Parts: structure tokens; sequence; C-alpha cells
């Protein structure tokens, strides 16, 4: 899967 992270 693909990741994204909004920090
Ligand atoms: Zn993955």
């Amino acid at each position: 899967g693909s990741n994204q992270n909004n920090f």
C-alpha cells in the first residue's frame, strides 16, 4: 500500500 503522513 501507499502511505501519507500529514504532520
Ligand atoms: Zn505498501
